[PDB]
């Protein structure tokens, strides 16, 4: 089983399951049951902005999502991911679609970690930045229906040559390289993530969302996790 | 006046006025009682170093204080700087030394500011790094007793010939040029700075520390505030 | 008088002063006169960007201006910089018009020097980056009829409310902290510059040009620039 | 066979195979009789470093190795890389050891590479920077006698546990993710490397070297490159 940290941009509600009777954002602590949501004002056909960010020190994982001239949405949850995740990660983006979609597409993504260890001057780090997708980006390992190319995009579930959503797609992109998300020696240690995302529906009834995760390395695509499982959980659990 | 948010490194106890009765880390918000404080092992004769963060989504400031092998100090405190401070302001480095001294010697000093916009994406950031200073280091702002060049290294307050701390000194050093630290438009602002010290007495005990501050651009060190008031405060309300 | 190195964006063909018979680039030392050309295909209403770069193991300055999806212009010049300039000096875009006119308004800039001296690890460093500039940007030292905050751009010079350019017009912005070109005791030392930039003559007939320069610490117009001289030299000597 | 730009740090002068009489630092393309070499004066014992930097508009490589308070060497090359690598490669350090021997570690290692394509200002990067490595480093590939976490350092070639040196024995270290360093639609692109060393001996001549490298993909050791070869390549054609 995998161990997945994660944070939904949920665009269908699944009261069923959990979820607020509403879009919205949350965090996931190994589970599709959020632990904290807050309200989500999606606007279909506009491209927004989710910047997450995390810090040793504090110890809270905190996101912000945002629409030019409009409101933010945030959402916080104090956890120290020492006690949850791995000391080594890969970090990725997943999406998906049932029996209603909307095109999970991905327009540019950012990463920034860094690894203080008790002595000065000697910090770790890593950085990439995407503003563009290539035909072959080979620094990317892709699963499920993404694809990058399209029109210099990311493609994170199917979309036809029409530019039409598909359902029941499942696809995620994790960078190549393993991070290094923890270790005891480091005297602070943080992390920050950003992307842009345009997710547009022709009937105007979108589904189901997009989710930045942090998993074990060698983490895949769980059997059956379409739709509302956001390609994370092997369960509604 | 001038407004005043500081980070202090006290190394000696004025429970007169507030202090616990050791060394500490605090966090001063406009007065020199702090907010809250944190008891710090300070060691004598050993270089150290002390990270601060801060983040609009939070709304929390946090600083580490550490030297290598050793334990950590921690101090945080919630506080909502939009309404502290002004949109543009100077940061700077402060230390005084009264009846008893130390030497107040920085080593190394790096900032990183950055406000992202209400029509998200409109990213400014500033970031400076000095691992160095120059005898004429025309980018900074030399207030009182402060001196650079001196070993490759940046002095507070006054040294003699022999390297021997003085007393009742007081010296700042401001970057040159005015940050904006906050806005009304942006989504996410944030700052990160780290310096590391020396701190070296040749007496009974220590006095007075060192604090990382922002203030209003045109800060001048207050009549009388060698000792206990650390060139920040004109009184100890 | 004041040193200027420049790279010049010029509109306007003057070949009584030895300007090449077209829209072009070139660099500027000293002299408006440039010691080396290219040839611009200026795109009179489209935005465009230009890249400098300089290190002082190669001592070359190079330029790329270019416009999405159009051939770009390049321009090198062998030149030691440590021969010319000060070491500390002030970074700036300049722009005129005379009696033909343009609009010269910059949408973003950024610049990046770092100075790695005789110190493993021990690189002093300063960046900042604009992509939207305020009303009222303290940051900045704004000569002549230079303005911020319009549509969140930098007009270097004179445009009346209906959005028309102006002829005579003269303008400079120059970051407020002065910069550690270069050092004697540099290992290496670098810089990189870039700015997008928005020219539209509404006659179709543009003057005068857009440069970026690299002056003394307290540099200003000159009488008598406007036009040919764009704001950087007092004759065409 | 792989395809091997490289920046070597030759400490043994093979003039049978063209190495000048001394030891070096060069430019190697496909093959190791060096394009153009530079004298270097070696210091057994001390910890040095060495720059490497390349960018598309000047097209010339060029590298400078130095110690604290000495002179330094540079070494540059005009070559369009674009002719040479593929679009994706992988970069790394090589050392090795033949009749002769010496200590080839590696104290702290950074990377940093821009490629800006068809668009208005539309970057991409990577970076990263290891102060320390530690006893499973998941992002490096190590290939031979390479190995992490002796002391925090990268010792590439064979070390016994007293800490002397053994002959015949080479090894690498490759970072994880593939980097896109050209690409046809960038108008400008361009990298820096950075890495500290130490090179011990207690032979009476130390060999053979320390080599910066930028391969395919899929580049292993080839077999017998011991000794003179670096590591890098199969004959010395
Ligand atoms: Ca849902
Ligand atoms: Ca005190
Ligand atoms: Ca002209
Ligand atoms: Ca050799
Ligand atoms: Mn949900
Ligand atoms: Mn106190
Ligand atoms: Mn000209
Ligand atoms: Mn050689």
């Amino acid at each position: 089983a995998d161990t997945i940290v994660a944070v939904e941009l949920d665009t269908y509600p699944n009261t069923d399951i959990g979820d607020p009777s509403y879009p919205h954002i949350g965090i996931d602590i190994k589970s599709v049951r959020s632990k904290k949501t807050a309200k989500w004002n999606m606007q279909n056909g506009k491209v927004g902005t989710a910047h997450i960010i995390y810090n040793s020190v504090d110890k809270r994982l905190s996101a912000v999502v945002s629409y030019p001239n409009a409101d933010s949405a945030t959402v916080s949850y104090d956890v120290d991911l020492d006690n949850v995740l791995p000391e080594w990660v890969r970090v990725g983006l997943s999406a998906s679609t049932g029996l209603y979609k909307e095109t999970n597409t991905i327009l540019s993504w950012s990463f920034t970690s860094k690894l203080k260890s008790n002595s000065t001057h000697e910090t770790n780090a890593l950085h990439f930045m995407f503003n563009q997708f290539s035909k072959d980006q080979k620094d990317l390992i892709l699963q499920g229906d993404a694809t990058t190319g399209t029109d210099g995009n990311l493609e994170l579930t199917r979309v036809s040559s029409n530019g039409s959503p598909q359902g029941s797609s499942v696809g995620r992109a994790l960078f190549y390289a393993p991070v290094h998300i923890w270790e005891s020696s480091a005297v602070v240690a943080s992390f920050e993530a950003t992307f842009t995302f345009l997710i547009k529906s022709p009937d105007s009834h979108p589904a189901d969302g997009i989710a930045f995760f942090i998993s074990n390395i060698d983490s895949s695509i769980p059997s059956g996790s379409t739709g509302r499982l956001l390609g994370l959980f092997p369960d509604a659990n």
